[PDB]
């Protein structure tokens, strides 16, 4: 079974899809989170299913992050891994084509604003797994000492799947939510 899941970093102050897709890096905690989410994998000449990421000319970047277990594989579509060139592609359509066709997207919301469900318009986006850093520490409680909020936002009628989660626990927690969301999305695509 193979799944494809977007990962989108939103920088401080950003509100609109085009500027968000242009980003080519995130925060240090975001980068450490990617490294826990999957293994860094070279795309050119790749011998596995790259779920639409270019294997010929590195058009979608040299690397992505990937996960595999005994049953399934996930290829992440990480917009910050994808090259930006606003002369050639001012609307970042080469990045949008991945996340706009992914049922499930992970959003690292560093904007300082609440994430808007209509940020990345697409009739195929069913679920957003939204990660928002917080200064809070669970009152009755190093990556075990710093936390984020995780909230699932989905289309109306989509099956239910905000919780405080340590940075250490975060990649496994989000990957499980993304897998479950993807499985549900495959069924929901038939409604």
């Amino acid at each position: 079974d193979g799944h494809k899941v977007g990962v989108i970093y939103i920088k401080e102050g950003q509100t609109h899809e085009t500027e968000i897709l242009a980003n080519t890096m995130g925060s240090p905690d975001y980068h450490r989170f990617l490294k826990g989410l999957g293994a860094l994998t070279r795309l050119k000449g790749a011998t596995f299913n790259t779920q639409g990421l270019d294997r010929v000319n590195d058009m979608d970047g040299q690397y992505t992050y990937c996960w595999r277990d005994r049953v399934t594989e996930i290829v992440f579509h990480v917009t910050t891994q994808m090259p930006t060139n606003l002369e050639h592609d001012p609307q970042c359509i080469m990045k949008k084509r991945h996340i706009g066709n992914d049922f499930v997207n992970i959003v690292w919301n560093d904007s300082g604003k609440p994430f808007r469900f209509d940020t990345f318009p697409s009739q195929f986006n069913y679920v957003y797994i939204v990660i928002t850093p917080t200064p809070r520490v669970p009152f009755l409680a190093d990556d075990e000492q710093r936390f984020v909020m995780v909230q699932v936002m989905s289309q109306p009628g989509f099956p239910e799947i905000p919780k405080i989660i340590s940075l250490k626990a975060l990649p496994s927690f989000v990957r499980l939510l993304a897998l479950n969301a993807s499985v549900f999305s495959l069924v929901w695509a038939n409604r």
